[PDB]
């Protein structure tokens, strides 16, 4: 509350540890499906359904330009590419294996980083 603070958790090697994990992601061989932002235009159904698409090309981009204020709004988006892939995507295809496998390699990793 007012002048009553935690202690400060040093947070000045979070945007480049964020970076490191989302060279990670995008490295891995299932990303993809996640690389680049769906066509709105050539898929159909894409649009009206996914109230927030969301890409590892977005997240780079929003972590390079100052758009993410804290870990938390990061580790958002990146769980927006998953979820939105459940979304769309049934289990039992390799688009729904994929998303699986790259949001267990990232909880880890986030686990392991920070926690």
């Amino acid at each position: 509350s007012m002048s009553v603070k935690k202690p400060k958790r040093d947070d000045s090697k979070d945007l480049a540890l964020c970076s490191m994990i989302l060279t990670e992601m995008e490295t891995h061989e299932d990303a993809w499906p996640f690389l680049l932002p769906v066509n709105l235009k050539l898929v159909p159904g894409y649009k009206k359904v996914i109230k927030k698409p969301m890409d590892f090309s977005t997240i780079r981009e929003k972590l390079s330009s100052g758009q993410y204020p804290n870990l938390e709004t990061f580790a958002l988006d990146v769980r927006l590419v998953f979820d939105n892939c459940e979304t769309f995507n049934e289990d039992d295809s390799d688009i729904g294996r994929a998303g699986h496998n790259m949001r267990k390699y990232f909880e880890k990793k986030w686990t392991d980083t920070f926690k």
